[PDB]
Parts: structure tokens; sequence; C-alpha cells
């Protein structure tokens, strides 16, 4: 294979259906709560294990099923 460039054009998610798939539906309105309508901003130096435990979800085994979750998601820059 071996490709270099920055054209992917993937399907972009949303924190809902993100949700949905890590198996913790019960935080949908918590994210959306605290000002969290962003997946692409998710993963870099934003909702860490600490900003969950903040939020309110205070659930660890849960918490840290995000994490990873977050760390999977796609990172990029951010200007606008």
């Amino acid at each position: 294979g071996s490709s270099g460039s920055s054209g992917p054009r993937c399907p972009v998610q949303t924190v809902g259906q993100w949700l949905e798939s890590i198996g913790l539906p019960q935080y949908e309105n918590h994210l959306m709560a605290n000002g969290f309508d962003n997946v692409q901003f998710m993963g870099s130096n934003v909702m860490e294990d600490q900003d969950l435990l903040e939020i309110g979800i205070l659930n660890s085994g849960h918490r840290q099923r995000i994490l990873q979750a977050i760390q999977l998601l796609p990172s990029g820059p951010s200007s606008g």
C-alpha cells in the first residue's frame, strides 16, 4: 500500500452515534450539556480522564472506556 496524502474523505460521526458505539448512550446529554458538540475536537488536549470527572461522569470503569474511544478519534489542526 503506502499512501501519503491529505485526502482521506471519511464519514464524519457525531457524539450521539459515537457514544452508542462504546456502549454508553446515557452520556448523550452529559457532553451536550458541557458544550461538547464537537467530535473532531475530541482527541488531542480536551475531554481527558479529568474532564470526564468534571463533566459529572464519576464511573471510573466507564471513564477509561471513553478515554480510549476519544484517543481513536481523528486528530488534526484546528484553525479558523
